[PDB]
């Protein structure tokens, strides 16, 4: 009789049912714990699995260590599994596939097989508005890289290296953490300046005059609040009943008002040239099946890509500026070569003399390479990848995970990886380059490998298009800065270690540096 034996369930289940308020509690929390460990070590049976990291906590996962130290992270987890591992991160299961191979399984994954809005769009879409970027389908998403692209021609950049020298000189000239005009030396924090002279310089070219003076006055808040709602916590809180997202959500509607204000003016003038972006995405915003791309979506698109570059660039000349801080012989080498391209200081700087700086496009280069901004890459698995060479599948479901910036710091693909050293680039100061065969999925002819161990840039479909727009940015600035200032640290403090937990890896603050004038005697003209 195993009649009896079902009735000794039943009887239990009554009995579990009945205990203390104390003990049931309890066991919602222990009966989770327990399968979570069991489970686990079921799955390091599968041998179609990559080996999975284990952890104590359900749901949470990695969280704590990967948000904090990730390459620390996948350096233990490579030495102990290999370049294919996965782990927990939040309820997710992220597979990471490192190296060079790993760039080629995700950077060039077929667009059935992964979604980069699927991963993004919670932490995107609520920032930038509807309807673009990560809110759309990718063959939108390409066809607004193409147009953004118009905007970012040759002729653009020639324009903007003088208007893009004016902010610079502005900011040196107006700032309360420079005016040269009065002070010869100071302290800044270059997490509070640059920030500061990417938004001014970004907004004066891609932008246009009018929405550069917008900063000066109350509307800078309104840039703060949308900057602050970019930030992690949209991948598990996108929206809650706080504060924070309501000035977020307020900033969207009021800036994207603002560009949609100055977009609906313009054609109701006629005013529509060849100035900025907004001139551009106003001639130029038409899908390929005939749909315009209506004046929100325009202003959206602006938000976005403003925003994304505002956070890359700004951390990266923060960077630069922190290792020159202790390097006075690359500062002293990248001064020569402003006064040799620049005739000693006789010739105005131009978007073709830039170009012949490599020193300084090799400091940018080494400073993109010790710090990616984007230390990880996400997609969502679309449907079940095999990985090549392997047994292993990654279910759908899962989310694959490249890491260029990991493999720019290991020393097999960069000898002495740690090492600041702008000369690692000598006869190559090219922002990047097509190691051989090209694609064009929309917006341009790109690189068709993605195997090169420094990607900066990412590659594939969704492959950066601000590149030249962010090396003119941070050339003109750092051209200016170096023919203008002497700087280094205050004593006992060097490079600090970088902020992972941001959305860029941005340099822990406050990083502060010591400047002086080169010229204590050089003013700055112009009215103030
Ligand atoms: C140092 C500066 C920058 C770096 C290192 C950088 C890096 C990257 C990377 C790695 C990606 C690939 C993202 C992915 O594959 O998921 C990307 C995408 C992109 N970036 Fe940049 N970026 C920089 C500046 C800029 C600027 C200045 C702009 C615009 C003016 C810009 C606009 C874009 C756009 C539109 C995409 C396309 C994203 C997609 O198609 O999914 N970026 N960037
Ligand atoms: O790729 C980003 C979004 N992102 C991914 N991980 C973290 N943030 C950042 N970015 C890359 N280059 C510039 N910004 C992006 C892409 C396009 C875009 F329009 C905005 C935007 F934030």
């Amino acid at each position: 009789i195993v009649g009896e034996a079902l009735e000794y369930v039943n009887i239990g289940l009554s009995h579990f049912l009945a205990l203390p308020l104390a003990q049931r509690i309890s066991l919602i929390i222990i009966i989770p714990f327990i399968y979570n460990i069991v489970w686990q070590l079921l799955y390091s049976l599968r041998k179609d699995r990559p080996p999975l990291v284990f952890y104590w906590i359900p749901w949470v996962g990695s969280a704590v260590v990967y948000r904090m130290k990730p390459y620390e992270f996948f350096e233990e987890c490579q030495k102990k599994y290999g370049d294919i591992f996965s782990f927990v991160l939040l309820g997710r299961v992220m597979t990471v596939y490192l190296g060079p191979k790993g760039h080629e399984f995700v950077f060039n994954a077929k667009l059935a097989d992964v979604s980069a809005e699927a991963a993004y769009a919670h932490l995107t879409t609520p920032v930038f508005g509807k309807g673009v970027i990560y809110d759309c389908p990718n063959s939108r998403l390409m066809e607004q890289k193409k147009f953004v692209k118009g905007a970012l021609t040759k002729e653009a950049f020639k324009s903007y290296v003088p208007l893009i020298a004016e902010e610079v000189y502005k900011y040196f000239r107006d700032s309360k953490n420079f005016r040269l005009n009065e002070r010869t030396t100071g302290t800044i924090d270059v997490m509070v300046t640059q920030p500061e002279m990417t938004i001014f310089t970004a907004s004066r070219s891609l932008l246009g005059k009018e929405m550069r003076a917008k900063l000066d006055t109350d509307f800078a808040y309104l840039y703060s609040d949308l900057d602050k709602g970019f930030t992690p916590i949209n991948f598990v809180f996108p929206n809650l009943p706080l504060e924070h997202y309501r000035k977020r959500d307020h900033a969207q509607k009021a800036i994207s008002g603002t560009y949609m204000s100055l977009i609906k003016e313009r054609r109701k003038n006629n005013d529509i040239q060849d100035r900025d972006l907004i001139d551009s995405l106003m001639k130029n915003s038409t899908y390929k099946d005939g749909v315009k791309m209506t004046d929100q979506e325009i202003a959206n698109l602006l938000i976005g890509v403003l925003m994304g570059g505002q956070h890359t660039s700004a951390a990266t000349s923060a960077w630069i500026l922190l290792h020159l801080a202790e390097r006075p012989d690359v500062q002293q080498e990248l001064y020569e070569e402003q006064m040799r391209v620049l005739d000693g200081g006789k010739k105005e700087l131009t978007y073709d003399l830039l170009q012949e700086m490599p020193l300084l496009n090799q400091t940018i280069k080494e400073t993109l390479r010790m710090h990616h901004p984007l230390h990880s890459l996400f997609r969502k698995v679309m449907k079940d990848m095999h990985v090549p060479n392997t047994s292993y599948v990654i279910p759908a479901g899962y989310h694959v995970l490249v890491s260029p910036g990991y493999t720019h710091l290991r020393d097999e693909y960069f000898p002495n990886a740690h090492q600041f050293n702008i000369h690692r680039w000598n006869n190559d100061s090219a922002s990047s380059y097509s190691v051989g065969e090209e694609v064009d999925y929309g917006f341009g002819a790109i690189s068709k490998g993605v195997s090169s161990p420094y990607l900066p840039f990412g590659g594939g479909r969704h492959r950066c298009i601000g590149e030249h727009f962010a090396y003119c940015q941070l050339g003109v600035l750092m051209s200016i800065f170096i023919r203008t200032l002497k700087w280094h640290y205050p004593e006992g403090k060097t490079v600090p270690p970088p902020d992972f937990t941001s959305m860029v890896t941005l340099p822990t603050g406050p990083a502060k540096i010591i400047w002086e004038k080169r010229n204590p005697e050089q003013k700055i003209g112009g009215r103030h």
